[PDB]
């Protein structure tokens, strides 16, 4: 059975979406409203990922795989010959697997409270606050190589692209970020980021 | 030459403390301090960890591995004897990654807020519910095996025993927790946690 991935334009399941076309494997998508937990199929999304958020992915054996830093690396690995990530006992690939983990809890989980309508604003600013050191501290590295784990394009990047683009939505302020900027245009005009946004209507 | 593995006592790095034990590797371990960034024997901790955090492992080759998440299955892939996880490329693997990327974004993650004063008490009050339910929902999964990968301890039991422990400290309410409660006194019968805990002085 095709590949299915649950998706909602914009949020964090722009990742794997952008990593699923980078692979070449065939693959469907399907949206979800996060708020009445329904498919655009009508169907009950509770009953699919019980987590009630996406990304989630059907593998071809029609099990369930949720998580995006287990959906990208699951995906990269299927595709060795597209090198989209460092192969397995490497030190590069513990190294990717840092980044991924820095991504989702110190970007992704950060931006959590700016998208709680019920926050305080006096909080959202202090959050703000510490997104901006994340944020240019990651302008420090991508000031050393062109992507975040060195010379190549990796599922690290598809998972950063997809948060900075958070960042520039809610005005962001960043203190280092001319790198980044570059960094985002670049990604940007990648065939496989492009027909990703597409799909999305973005 | 061996490793060294930087910590706070019963901070997230008992996590792969414990690990390092169950694995049987020789390594040797330093205490820091969160506030001053000050190691316990004078350096300047942001020299070693520029993040200033806690778990940093010192691998052989003088190298710094971040992310309690990289640090743990680095250390179980060096030891498949010992079955602390899934090898690469298998699906079971990518279940692992799965649940370390739940237990790091959205357990450790979520308890950020309870333990940092700037917080507003009404968006505690919305973490609390929120790690309630998650909680509940990994009491569920404990009612299937007697660890949370399956029948056998793994590295992911180290890190959500590590989490939960801040669960009990904090006395959070867990409308489902009749499992989890019986798999942490199970856990906490192991020789390699007994020796983790004993070494950090709880
Ligand atoms: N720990 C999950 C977090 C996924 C996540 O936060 N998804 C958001 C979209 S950005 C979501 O689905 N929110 C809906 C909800 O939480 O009810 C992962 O890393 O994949
Ligand atoms: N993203 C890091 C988070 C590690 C972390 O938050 N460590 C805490 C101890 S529980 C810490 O060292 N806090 C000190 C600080 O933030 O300055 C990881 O997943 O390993």
């Amino acid at each position: 059975v095709m590949m299915k991935l649950f998706y909602k334009p914009g949020a964090c399941s722009l990742s794997p979406h952008i990593v699923l076309r980078e692979a070449g494997l065939d693959f469907s998508i399907e949206r979800v409203d996060l708020v009445t937990k329904k498919t655009e199929t009508g169907a009950d999304y509770l009953s699919i990922n019980p987590k009630g958020q996406v990304p989630a992915l059907v593998l071809d054996d029609g099990s369930l795989l949720t998580e995006g830093v287990a959906i990208v690396q699951y995906l990269a690995d299927k595709v060795p010959d597209r090198h989209l990530i460092a192969p397995s006992g490497t030190l590069s690939r513990y190294h990717a697997i840092e980044w991924l983990n820095f991504i989702a809890t110190e970007l992704h989980k950060g931006f959590s409270p700016l998208f709680n309508p019920n926050t305080p604003d006096e909080y959202k600013t202090i959050v703000r606050e510490r997104l901006d050191k994340q944020f240019s501290y990651v302008d420090s590295v991508l000031a050393e190589h062109d992507y975040l784990l060195g010379k190549k394009f990796s599922v690290a990047d598809a998972y950063l692209f997809t948060v900075s683009r958070w960042a520039n939505a809610l005005n962001l302020q960043i203190k280092e970020r001319s790198h980044l900027d570059q960094y985002m245009a670049r990604v940007a005009e990648r065939p496989a980021v492009k027909a990703a946004l597409a799909a999305e209507d973005i």
